[PDB]
């Protein structure tokens, strides 16, 4: 709890966390939760996001949230302003993370499951990112002028994709490449917006495994989501992280397979 | 003198993208040129039917939607019927709209990023997936090469400005395939390359002002100018000769680092 | 509330260099107000000394030349001699000249190209391989971990200026070392992580003139100013606990891309 | 030999090729002489070197040049207007590739060692580069204004670093970072700056082997000098390859070990 000069604060901030019902997700809104924080759940599963928001308490609510619909995503910045009257951070954690080959027995990778996993990832995380930053952007400045951070997820299939991985990959690269431009223009608004690209984690995500986490140099196992959760809470208090993605892995090179 | 190479692209067979205009009408020329056989992809029936004519009888022309399934599969199919097989794909399709995030009239329309994305990283992962199951049934060539599949990202996945998040995630996702692509194809013998080019001369650009096509070249450190298509041609030319190009996206930009604005 | 953590600072000793001033004085002050034990090394014994002063009874200075084999085994020796051991070193020192390739004087001089990589490299080398060798006879901490070594890149790493080539070169060559580094002494526990700072408040920038500071601040996106020390400082304090932090080089820059000029 | 229009002249240009007795060097050296381009070679081996000269001819020079050297840089320049009367294009290849751990049974890592790496792979590229530039810099500007181009090596061990090279990379790291500044300054006077990343090929710097190589996705081998050089020609005539550093590598990524 010891924190620098000019560190931005976390308590009463509000926080929509999109695949928030699981995973790194959850991991972020307990973090707020227990920080001080009040977080909006975004999930598509009714039944885990309204049993994380239960399980939190009076600072979480749910919304159930197709992040890839404009409707749900313009429903999920409505309900965080109707229960906590702003939005300061977006997390962006929901995706999915398919393996399919290019060429396999049974043909070409379907066209179909790689427009789903874009959709969900890169669309997905654009929609909600677009949405809140336009509430961000009614926020009073705060310090130095900040008016809210966007953290996305991507991966680290972003710089090292396995065989299997061309549309996770393709929906990852896609989510790094945008930090910049994003950020070059929310700048005006004094809104900061990274990437975390993680490693292997211990989530749903990838329900081999043994495999790729004996491949991790240090530590030799798989990520605990709060660590990923307490890089957001990081990011969130340090001002100067803008524009940047960070690997989040263990020094992890994934291999062709 | 000579150029070092494997594949020798005489009378081998280029599918190209984009290919009535700009980058891969440049293509089209250089590989037509170089005695290969060129099948001519684009939306635009106008300006494709008029490249194939002006190329002649080593050139054919297939109006085609490289985001459609069904017309991946009818320009694959078409290829094959003309030339009897697939030698090296070049996906030069692309659309670079400008939106900021935060408009004046609201935030960013989310149909226009999806249709850049669409047709820039959909569109390409649809006619590379095609593309590379008819390669994976050639004889294996010159070092055991059966194809080579070049993909077109931009500057903007690494430099994006101000109103490129589209093109920038359209871009980037092109040029983070890479890899994992190359490693599997690598299995049939066919390679996987990105260029990332900078500012040139595609007619979008030429619609421009000359003030601001100039204010374009004047950002470029040398040439301190718009590149030419042919440039780009050139280096997907050496990039099919030189076998130990794989799994990389090339920069061809005259050292260009995009500012904001 | 909590940040959550493996390693816990308190009691555990860190070794700074270029403690003297800016980043590292920056990362002295963090680790003493957490609780750690701090080994101050500089070339400047007034700075120095000055700051091992300020600090109390948690603090020591050694002048130290980063780049000698013998300063380098002599200031791990006051370490363990002080205070038993080491856990963390945090690689500050460096210069940040600015000299053409080709000057009005002539072409750039090689010993200030030589001097630059001496004292950001190969100093930067010679601390962390005399560190990593005490760190790797700690008792394994939390998670198996036996220590930490943090060194300073710089964005000139990425967006290297005219006048930058020995800055950038020393700072690339300090940013590519972080992963072979990484995987070896990962057998050991010990984690090699690099932060690349864009423009800080540092005696150098400092001493500029105003307006020349204030430009500075305006190339930046958000925050539009130079950074603090002390956020650099809760850079490392953050690496420092979050075990999954390896093998990565991280921009602290305020979304800067640094123009040619 | 076909050329895209506004491609730029290789044939009666002069090289200057430094590790020109063997390996890479040595294969630039034969690529443009057989171009019909000048080569002064450069190396620190005179027998090499010599006898390289030799092989190619009338068209070929050796001066015995030791690349971290000041007096013998500008001797390097000088033989090479005495002999060919300009400089037009510097290809920096000499490079030494030790393998030496952080940490071993024997004690640290020599300081030394690293220190040799550094001088001859990264000291030695700057001191031909900033020499070669000078002279380029008095040319009359060609098409487009260029009067020069300057290739360095680094190595995919600037990316993706084994247990062992630590001074490699470093090395390899600094030479790819520099290529950018330098080409922003240096294009006031038409010299383009480029950098080639090899992976694996068969010359005698790796002088274990075999299983880097099955490492390689395709093609499965280690690369032909001759491709490196087919990569030095293609920069040299394509004017729009400026500030970028190319790997070279059949998509290899390599291991920790
Ligand atoms: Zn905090
Ligand atoms: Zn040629």
């Amino acid at each position: 709890a010891h924190h620098h000069h000019h560190h931005m604060q976390i308590e009463n901030r509000v926080f929509l966390i999109t695949g928030a019902g699981s995973g790194l997700g959850a991991a972020v809104s307990k973090m707020a939760v227990e920080a001080g924080a009040k977080v909006v759940l975004l999930d598509v599963n009714a039944e885990a996001g309204e049993a994380g928001a239960k399980a939190l308490g009076a600072s979480a609510r749910f919304q159930r949230t197709d992040v890839a619909s404009d409707t749900d995503g313009k429903a999920a910045i409505a309900a965080a302003i109707e229960a906590f009257g702003r939005i300061d951070v977006l997390v962006n954690c929901a995706g999915v993370a398919p393996g399919e080959k290019v060429l396999g027995r049974e043909g070409a990778h379907k066209l179909e499951t790689f427009t789903r996993t874009i959709s969900i990832n890169l669309i997905g995380t654009f929609n909600m990112l677009r949405l809140a930053a336009e509430a961000m952007a009614k926020n009073e400045p705060g310090q130095g002028g900040e008016r809210g951070v966007i953290i996305n997820t991507a991966s680290v299939a972003a710089f090292d994709g396995q065989i299997g991985q061309a549309a996770y990959s393709a929906s990852k690269g896609g989510v790094a490449a945008m930090t910049l431009p994003v950020a070059r223009e929310l700048a005006r608004h004094g809104i900061r917006v990274m990437t975390i690209a993680p490693g292997i984690f211990k989530t749903p995500m990838m329900a081999v495994q043994d495999a790729l986490g004996a491949s991790v140099p240090f530590p030799p196992r798989l990520g605990e989501p709060a660590e990923y959760a307490a890089l957001v809470h990081h990011i969130v208090e340090n001002q100067m992280l803008n524009g940047e993605v960070i690997r989040l892995d263990g020094a992890l090179r994934m291999a062709a397979k």
